[PDB]
């Protein structure tokens, strides 16, 4: 049976959670992936060096003995953070990036953006020193279409404020649009982007023809199958600016199979072998590696890792769940038999 | 304060399923209408007069005492129904209607069910129409719009004299249909079509109390179907289509479609039609369409909203498990006085 041996891949959008939940989670993660990008959105947000230095090594305690595992930290951008306070962050490197969420004029400023243009000073220091900006691109006004926010963001935020800071670095992170494909296939070198599993390998209808499946719940929100088709295609092409990043992102059960459904998939443990399944329908094998463990340490101007891993083509089946201390976790996948799988 | 008297009202699209969940869900219905078409999607479904028979009495047992509820029982159209069976429940009083139900027992094509088709066309039996389309390659969202074009349209085409109820309408596209179309073609609208669209679904988690079939659309569709209810349109008539699964079957990793809205549905039109300044309307739609459409004489007795807050249950209790009506611990602008 056939065999794929990359460069250890890294995960360029992750979300570990904390406490009990970040203990059973990590494991996933830091036996494949060298490095991954823990995103800043705890309760309450890691919006300080002081958070991110504590929070660092949580996970850190938390990697199994013997995984060669390195947490990148990032900042959670709020009205209220002070640029110095992230620039120290950046220099003393413990943020290797800052992420954007959705502007709500109604949020705390304490626990995010208002808009944009408010945290203008931030978003000057980061072009300024050059830290790159990720962004979670959707407007979120009650008045939008939910299928529509990613589209209008690019239009409302994105296009303006790379047009106001010409040198800023952005990740359109998660992308799930073909507008947003175009748009970064025609962007230039400051102007990356991630794609995960479950927007290669679905679309809405998988989410809500024969029955609602919250596990496929996630934000951006599955679009339509033209959507889909986009993602596919901008990743078989070879474009050498978007890379792995699955934005896993655990639920307990019961917060996802509820009377309102959390939004996110729990795709660490399936997610590699899901995208050489999407690379190797659409003939693409070869940009595999790129994708997966090139491309990102290029963007962030790191270096790509030295060791590698193997997948293997042979069929296993993915656990139906994965307990926590209370409650169970229900990977992406669960119960179905998979192509690849790490050897 | 405000108090509005409606003659009483009809629910022209209703799901009463059977067993224990009949006994629970029946009262919410009898206690307000003075009848329902019953739909026939039962496991195994309702495809012939001796099953409608029995399942109208199971239904009558589970009336209240002093309610005068009458349920209109349907034919579940399948692809080799004979048409004489169908015929003979009408002639006999069993079967008010037919329902067609595209696959995915339901109907695989109209060209399967012409020669059923035909013989409801010449008796004026009413057919009610599931309208989507369910090919794999169609997105959830367009599969009524594309029902009407390649189904619909064609079908009505060729048989001019059928009347038909485009059920449970959801888009513009149906809205403008059934606005443009002869005295032989109606629709039903839900309440939640109404007063939801899909953001209220998927915005802010995912609601499966609220996910139905069909879909819940764009925002645009739903002001669609309220301007055309609040027009006065009079082939427009209340369907609820209350289609209640117990809690734990809707919230699972594939939760079941429907939402179980006979308790809350009546107040709930009421307050659309109330936000649409079109309070004019609101009896003929209640309780003066279905009738006109399908018939029969409207009903002779009265009833009254009142415009006091009433806080819906959290659950409704089951034998097993329970059952979280539409609204469930929200409030209704709208209650029925006594
Ligand atoms: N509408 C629904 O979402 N559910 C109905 C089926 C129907 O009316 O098609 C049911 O019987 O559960
Ligand atoms: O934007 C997000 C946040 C993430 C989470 O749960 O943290 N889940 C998602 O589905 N996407
Ligand atoms: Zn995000
Ligand atoms: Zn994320
Ligand atoms: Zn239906
Ligand atoms: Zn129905």
């Amino acid at each position: 049976s056939q065999v794929l041996k990359i460069r250890r891949p890294d995960d360029w959008h992750l979300h570990l959670r904390d406490g009990d939940m970040l203990k059973t989670v990590v494991p996933y993660t830091s036996e494949i992936y060298g490095r991954a990008i823990v995103m800043p959105n705890l309760a309450p947000p890691v919006t300080t060096v002081e958070a991110a230095v504590a929070y660092r090594q949580r996970i850190l305690d938390a990697v199994p003995a013997g995984h060669d595992f390195t947490p990148l930290m990032t900042c959670y951008l709020t009205d209220s953070l002070d640029p110095n306070e992230l620039e120290r962050g950046f220099n003393e490197g413990v943020f290797t990036a800052a992420k954007l969420y959705p502007a709500n004029a109604a949020t705390n400023s304490s626990h995010g953006v208002t808009s944009v243009d408010a945290i203008m000073p931030v978003l000057e220091r980061m072009e300024k020193i050059g830290m790159p900006l990720l962004v979670h691109g959707e407007v979120t006004h009650a008045d939008i279409d939910i299928f529509d926010r990613e589209a209008r963001f690019i239009e409302s935020v994105m296009e303006p404020l790379r047009q106001r800071l010409t040198a800023l670095k952005v990740v359109f992170e998660h992308i799930t649009t073909k507008d947003a494909a175009d748009y970064v296939r025609d962007g230039n070198e400051r102007l990356a982007a991630t794609i995960t599993p479950q927007h290669l390998m679905f679309n809405r209808n998988h989410m809500l023809v024969g029955g609602v499946r919250p596990h496929l719940y996630c934000l951006p929100i599955l679009k339509r199958n033209i959507h889909q088709q986009a993602l596919r295609e901008l990743v078989a092409s070879g474009f050498n600016r978007v890379f792995l990043g699955t934005d896993s992102a655990p639920h307990a059960r019961h917060r996802k199979e509820s009377s309102c459904g959390c939004a996110g998939c729990f795709n660490a443990p399936t997610a590699l072998g899901s995208y050489a399944t999407v690379f190797e329908e659409m003939n693409a094998l070869q940009h595999f590696e790129a994708f997966c463990s090139v491309n990102g340490p290029q963007f962030y101007g790191l270096p790509v890792n030295d060791t590698f891993i193997e997948l293997v083509r042979e069929e296993q089946q993915v656990a139906e769940s994965i307990a926590l201390t209370d409650d169970t976790l229900v990977p992406f996948l669960a119960g179905e038999t998979v192509r690849w799988s790490v050897k």
